[PDB]
This record gives structure tokens, C-alpha cells and sequence, in this order.
């Protein structure tokens, strides 16, 4: 039962979503301090190149796997089967 | 390398999210061809049971498998590393 850990750069047009896994659950402040950790072997730089470093380091260091990326699908829980369909067919169109 | 796939079910009180991993990449398209693929198998339920139905099934029927969850950490892409050192303090104590 993985766990998703996901580190972000914040930015008008480019922001970075970096997706990492790991078999086990670190609690939230398990997760902050593994970052202070990072600080110690990586540059100083400015967070948008930063978040590469520290990535690297959860990666080699305590055995993350970087996911590839997230795509979502959501709805309004209210929302009848058939309207569902009707939403999705119309994203579709042909590639249906 | 490995995918993530977020079904989403929204609420006023109950949101639900729900994370899938897949070995394969889908497109979006193909993601929701998925949905309709489960939909011939599924109950006539609203959405809210709906995603239950979906998600078991693209666990049985495709290899996905269910993720515990998500957790997140972000700062401002500018922010120095001194301040992002300060945000974690406060933070934590």
C-alpha cells in the first residue's frame, strides 16, 4: 500500500510538481524534516531549482521512487451515471 | 517508471479522492474510455458510489493498483533556501 509524497515550486506560468512514492507512510512531520536533511548536501539555490535537488536526495537516500506525473478525473458526487457518461462522451468525441 | 491516476468524487462535506498507480502511461482520452468500460460492468449509481465501482475495477480489470494517499509540501519557486529553512522551522517548532 504506497504512498504518495509530492514536493511543489509555485509559479505564475511555470510551476514544478515533483511526484515521489515510497512503500511506507512518513507522517507529515517525518516528511518536513527529510528536507533539512536535503539542506545539507545540496546548493543554495532558489527553491525552483532547489526542489530538483532535494527530489534527487529523498530518491537515493531513503528509497522514493519519482512518479512520471498525475492526471485527474473528477465529478460532483451527486451527479447521475448518465451525466457522467454524457460528460465524458463529450470529451471523447470520436476517440471513443 | 511509474503513473499516477486521481479519481475525484466532490462533495460539500465528504469529498473523496482516490489514487491509482499504473506501470503504463494513459492518455487522458484513455482514461476516461476506462471509465466507460467500467461503466458496462457498474451499477446505475450517482457518482459518489460510482467511484468506488470504477476504481475496483480498474484495479481487477487493468492492473492499477489503490495508493494510500497524498501528502504535499510547497513554497514559492523564488524563495530563497534560507527562507524555505524558516517556513519548515515554523512549521515544525
Amino acid at each position: 500500500d504506497m504512498h504518495i509524497y509530492e514536493l511543489v515550486s509555485r509559479d505564475r506560468t511555470h510551476p514544478v510538481r515533483i511526484y515521489l512514492l515510497h512503500s511506507e507512510y512518513w507522517t507529515e512531520d517525518e516528511f518536513y524534516n527529510l528536507l533539512l536533511e536535503a539542506f545539507q548536501r545540496s546548493s543554495a539555490s532558489d527553491w525552483h531549482l532547489q526542489i530538483l535537488e532535494v527530489s534527487k536526495y529523498l530518491v537515493t537516500a531513503h528509497g522514493f521512487v519519482e512518479a512520471g506525473g498525475l492526471q485527474e478525473i473528477g465529478f460532483p458526487g451527486e451527479l447521475s451515471k448518465t451525466e457522467v457518461r454524457r460528460r465524458i462522451n463529450a470529451f471523447l468525441g470520436k476517440d471513443r
